[PDB]
């Protein structure tokens, strides 16, 4: 059965970045479905460190072990067993009152703080990921376009003259500082609070570093009460989606205008776009707005997780909002529907430089002309240069065939004195191509200056990735320790006790 | 005149901390006069450079720099040179048409936007030493009270014993991590965007390094839409404030629960206390509400300003939300205000004891104890404990007057089963002071961890202020080698040209 | 399987409305599941209305209503039918190209705006369902409750004395305004924008008025852009939610106090209360905290709407954020908890009449008193009884052992002149009773006058409940109406045709 | 000194409107001294009610009334008496000990919230009489414009013909529905709280009804614990402000559109646009980016003072947070501002009118063509125009220029069937005012159905002012009553006591 939207003017299939966009809402997991896998590795983690510490015997400990895997498979399909007082006594019925005591010196309270810390950690590098490939993207973009001269503006009017690819490496810029963000709350996200109990600790001698070990973490949340207590890292996390998401929020807008019917300066690949049921002609940006969508949707989580917090005494509190599912992954659907915007975008070349040399954005240039060479101040410059520009638009005049009649009569309707420029001079001056040569400066659009931060960029994209890997292998050794050390439990004393 | 609400039970005067609450509004600087000494900054900044970089005359220079001296003296008392175009009139009224030229290769865009750093750039170290004060005033508060025994809650009930300074330091692990937010910020705030002009930098030869360094930038923003486009700092410098001003709230919101009437375990300082003008027996907790006000205030700025950068594109935009003054001003004296009820706050030492003693946080240790005693699953204890209080509370009988019998009963009446523990076994685990010392793993509130987490504390607040030493003398000499730069140039012209 | 969390003081089943808060969640739709049942009935209004304007025969009609039926039924398995073109093309695979004529004259803009429209339409009726036994909660518990004396505080302390029953009908006077609200947002839900088509109409002549009967509604969106691009009413909506359950969190955040180990005020039904895995004597305040959340959490769908409003022009937009059933569940949920809470919570009326009398709230009235007969300045009066109030505290004396010689002593300490009152005319000053039965004028706890308040309540809660009967009423007329419509084209173009 | 940024193309001055948009902030009271004057109100209408209740002698209450004209005075300099306690003591220092008298029976709970309520009704007064002046100007505007033909855009793409006056008119709607929130609104506001006391009343025989009608209210918050906790209203005033300026903020977003340099179908008078200092061709929408500011600041005091109530019980407290006047005077001055803006908008009706018959808007009517007349389903109609357009601006062919063999190519190629149609039919299909014409239903733009819209919308604006006026009629009445009851009490005390 065909997509019923793929019709007139919205050829092919979405892309499936495009598609995502549609999919996660109803496809994502409860926040007590994420975690409870989390929490399945927390008494997996949990049980060996009473192991080790002697709390409990191989053979206890064994038999909590394998009871685990049983009830983690009643749990794929009971969701009741999915919070933890039903699933220990699912353990209950399944090896016995030894269940109980996989709770010792444990309470629901540190338990559920570090499993949604789990969560959001797999979470965070899910993120890094997605906005890793769009910052991969965007620069992969600009490396084509050194040359695609367009306007750059400001206040949504033509500004000045630079390139596609000067515009793209300002949300590289942009999405390397979200990156670092993602990176420093990692640190505060991948914090263990085990060991808190309900907020005091306990009096059971457990090893502390050891959960924390097992379970991928870097390093303690260390006083017991800032264990349950602590939210923080949650509302940044909300807060970090919600800024990085409002960049993305506004290329998909800068975008949107530039494939306006009007800018008609780039056009979305067809498998972005969407159209009508009733108006035949629409190539609808569906793509752009349901990403802005979700920019501002993650205003939500962001509000309520901060009310809640300002709400309460610094305890423990069921009260506390969460980061859901559902937001995380409007944000990935949202990156990665703009990932593939922006490396499939087409840009009208042709019309892009029409309006750089037509429509006055090359006016600054031709007042630094005027300064730099008859040395007059810029404020009279800018006086003469803008009845230029009046006297241009009412005579029906672009600014690519602005003379040096022009400038003279400007000149001398503002000054009664001429000035001594040539023909070439001024013809010069209203050159898009020759302001963007002229901007060479650092982060400026001259192709030798976007090239060098393409090349940083890269640089950055590398440590970026390479910052990633080691993350995400961290906690792939540590989950490939803690099943080993569970087996051996299980094994030896199946064969040797 | 003396305070008049320093009447009846509000004895003595506010604190100077606590006043500050009450004087911040009023005295709040609009965001054009916090900015514009930092603009003034910026034009002999960017003149040197401009005569470092040969495209002004030492002459020229000397002139330009005497007339912003000239200038910002006269917008002491005129308000309408406070922006820049009137204020570069007034600097032509003053020295001539070589006033315009300190705007070469510049806009109103990148000045505003490096202006507007410089001033969050300051007030981010003031935050940092009110939040430094704030975590000292905790820690050591903490130190003088690790054998004041008290009940920690969750949910608003009591949970189990700890004590005042357990309690302290879950904030200092709080403040902690809100001083590495701050501390990231930072990095991101003192990035100079001078040289992007408009949002494409300029055909004129700029040293962008220059001008960063002698304005106190730790780096540039590179890229130039990025240098007047880029607004994330401004919306984390939003959610930092309200981030760590929430947790004050659930400091603050906390000790109100201590000082009502029905806890009585704290009581403010006189100094920080008001009164009614109709009930004579109130002690107000004003100092603690107007902290909050502050901190659900600080939701505003963030909301308003994500709000924008979703509503624009990445461009310049006037329809951008700032960080206002008055936001920060509310921020600071909130942090004063606490850091003053913190130090001096009044708990009643033998209420603290007296609850945790009678009123069942001990249980858990009950509970423990049978455990790793008679040796019985945790939730068959957990029953036993649970009707042993259910008994206490119907029969009277507060948990330090718990004994052997009662115990007997419960276990009996809930398992047919008697349980061999001595008298001394139960009293001993009800006697809160041993719950405590018992609790003494990392984190956790017996007195020898706890001190070990106030040495840490205690290193990490000299590491603190280490750095935001290093943060404000390099933004002092930074100041120090403009303004001989200037005296210079202007003192050289006068005596050998 | 019995609910594994009532263990040990979580004794019996939770109530049912204290379950609900454990249900929504995973049992919320996705707003396009919600809205789709809504669609079909717009198909069939939108097509009987083409049918009696002669834009579709009897028989083209009867074919499209019938097939109709058909893909309803589809859809009721196959989820990807829950949107509009795949639904429009199940239809044509159904009953052939004819299912096109379906959508003349008509949108995806103006069909979803109205679909919408109809799901917050039954929702609203649903909320204000919810709140009118949320205040009939209320105002029947105030009624058992004029003569439960207990203390009103301000800013978390003691104030003066009033009973139970007054401080419920501040909560009634609440809801009463919320209630308003929900009402005047329901004359905004319920218009018509069917026939603005994509935003500016249609050349077919449609009979908008018929469309919008057939759907209940009780007047048009006149003007066509407004009918898509208006969204105002999904804003308020959020804000009303928000608002109403910011009164709910703050009655839930006053009973948690009430029932406090240290206030001992009131406590929670036993099926209204949680326990602790470790903690055997917490009896949790779980449904308290969860209604909380649930308040803070109405937040994000308030901003999400508003920032997405902001961000856009004035049209149809794909960009805008709605409000989601899940949110919706949260608060009926919440109410619903919170209704149940009120109509069950068990006050120690001992102990609310002890504080009163014991812990100075009636020297209002000992104030007053002295005022009124040695009639002096009331300024006066009051640092005598604060140094009353003082001296009590320091020598251990409850406001009720306040006696005549304390009096004096403060008077004259204060003042070097005794006062002329009776210890008959002290003790009926600190008689908290009798602060209660002085305090008789509108809206003041004297039972008289608090019954009143009720009576007049019971009338506002009758023109509620007959509000809401005409409302939904109104609603089932035009569904009965529209599907015996429906009958009649289909069973005639069966028999006579 | 002349307006500085009035240089190049920013010619004439700013308009007052759009200068209002630099002054609000710097002119903006504090709270304190925009209520100070609604307390100085409430005391006389408080002493007048105790001198009618006999609590006062006309003797008394003639030295208070006096000295109250005394106090205000000194308040006009002194801003330290713009509190109540301080205010209080100077009336001491200025009559006596009496002074303290007009206190009786009050607090400053209720003193507080009244004073504060009489603020916001002025300012809510304010309010209604700017949006129903922007009101008149959108409508006015609207039918001076019942001929301009121009394309409506869904998703930032063109979409079908209407006219200016028929967008318009959606604005219109809109702000009838916000007029109805805003009056709603002022009956939640416009109730006396005054009597309540601190929260429980008083024991003193106030008459609450007389105190609210001498100050102009139309009913009592009845509960005295509603008196002084009641904040919904504010939470509402601050919701109201922000869902209207989400509806100014995106006409202010759609009318920046129209006025890109690419779009280029409007203009900004010259009196609401600024110029860069830099860039001689700006004419910048400084007016419409600094009103769609206005719009997203004013989120955050509708988030803040939610967050606030969510916070707190159901009491008095110290911790709300306000609706501020300078949140009030930022919605007057872009509500006065967009009011200028669209009554001198100028539109380029040629360019308009070229879009709609050139880009394809009308590709509708040519659907809806084939299906009314060769009587084929709208699905493969729709397929064919699709195909039209994609042929169309493949051969540079615009909409205007499509004819017969176009359209007879399309069918065939899709349908390998002609189709019978003539070129008059399609040159009438393809006819942008005839588009208009045909869409004469009810809020369609056709001018017939758009007249009809304005007629019904003078007639609702009348309504509008009538309201106003009588609202304000009532206030001023009420404030001459008490005014004359004071001279009353003091001009006999004089002479003939
Ligand atoms: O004083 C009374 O009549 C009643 C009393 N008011 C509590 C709040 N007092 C301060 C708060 C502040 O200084 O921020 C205020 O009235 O503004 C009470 O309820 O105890
Ligand atoms: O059901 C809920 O929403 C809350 C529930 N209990 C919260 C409190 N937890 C215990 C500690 C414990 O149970 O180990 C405590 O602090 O009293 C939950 O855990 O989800
Ligand atoms: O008045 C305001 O609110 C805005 C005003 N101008 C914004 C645009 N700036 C120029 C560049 C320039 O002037 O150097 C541009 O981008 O067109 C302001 O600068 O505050």
């Amino acid at each position: 059965v065909p997509d019923a939207t793929r019709i007139g003017r919205a050829t092919g299939a979405k892309a499936p970045e495009f598609q995502e966009l549609y999919d996660f809402d109803a496809a994502a997991l409860t926040l007590t479905s994420a975690v409870f896998p989390y929490d399945s590795q927390i008494h997996r983690a949990h049980v060996v460190m009473l192991t080790e510490q002697g709390i409990l015997t191989v053979e206890e400990s064994a038999t909590i072990l394998s009871g685990l895997a049983q009830v983690d498979e009643l749990a794929a399909t009971d969701g009741s067993l999915r919070t933890y007082l039903p699933y220990e006594a699912a353990l209950k019925r399944t090896i016995g009152s030894v269940a109980g005591k996989m709770h010792i010196g444990r309470s629901r309270n540190d338990l559920a703080n570090a499993g949604k810390r789990m969560f959001l950690r797999d979470q965070l590098l899910r993120t890094i990921e997605a906005v890793i490939g769009y910052r991969e993207a965007v620069v992969h973009k600009a490396a084509d376009h050194l040359d695609t001269v367009m306007v750059v503006y400001t206040q949504r009017k033509e500004a000045q003259p630079i390139t596609l690819g000067h515009y793209l490496m300002a949300i590289s810029e942009n999405l390397a500082k979200n990156l670092d963000r993602y990176r420093e709350l990692y640190a505060r996200i991948n914090l263990c609070p085990l060991g808190a109990a309900a907020t005091a600790g306990t009096g059971w001698p457990l090893n502390r570093d050891r959960t924390s070990a097992l379970l991928g973490f870097d390093g303690l949340v260390v006083n017991s009460i800032e264990g349950v207590a602590g939210w923080d890292h949650v509302a940044e996390h909300a807060f970090v989606n919600a800024v990085f998401l409002s960049g993305l929020s506004r290329l998909a807008s800068e975008i949107q205008l530039w494939s306006t019917d009007e800018y008609q300066v780039a056009e979305l690949d067809a498998s972005f776009a969407g159209t009508s049921s009733i108006m035949p002609q629409k190539k609808n940006p569906d793509s752009l707005e349901r990403s802005r969508k979700a920019a501002f949707a993650a205003m939500g989580p962001l509000v309520g997780i901060l009310t809640s917090l300002n709400a309460i005494e610094y305890q423990y509190s069921a009260a506390r909002v969460e980061l859901e599912p559902r937001s995380i992954d409007a944000l990935i659907a949202a990156t990665h529907a703009m990932t593939g915007v922006v490396r499939t975008l087409h840009p009208n070349k042709e019309r892009m430089r029409q309006y750089a040399a037509e429509n006055y954005s090359t006016m600054t240039d031709l007042t630094d002309m005027l300064v730099r060479r008859v040395g007059i101040d810029y404020r009279e410059a800018h006086e003469i240069v803008a009845h230029v520009v009046i006297t241009a638009i009412e005579k029906g005049i672009k600014a690519n065939k602005i003379g040096l009649d022009l400038v003279q009569e400007a000149a001398v309707a503002q000054t009664g004195a001429g000035i001594n420029v040539s023909a070439d001079d001024i013809k010069d001056a209203l050159d898009p191509w020759q302001n963007v040569l002229r901007r060479e400066g650092k982060g400026m659009p001259a192709p030798m200056s976007v090239k060098a931060s393409i090349d940083d960029a890269m640089a950055e994209l590398h440590k970026d990735r390479a910052w990633l890997a080691n993350a995400t292998q961290a906690l792939a050794n540590a989950k490939q320790t803690l099943a080993d050390s569970v087996q051996q439990i299980i094994q030896t004393d199946r064969k040797y006790l």
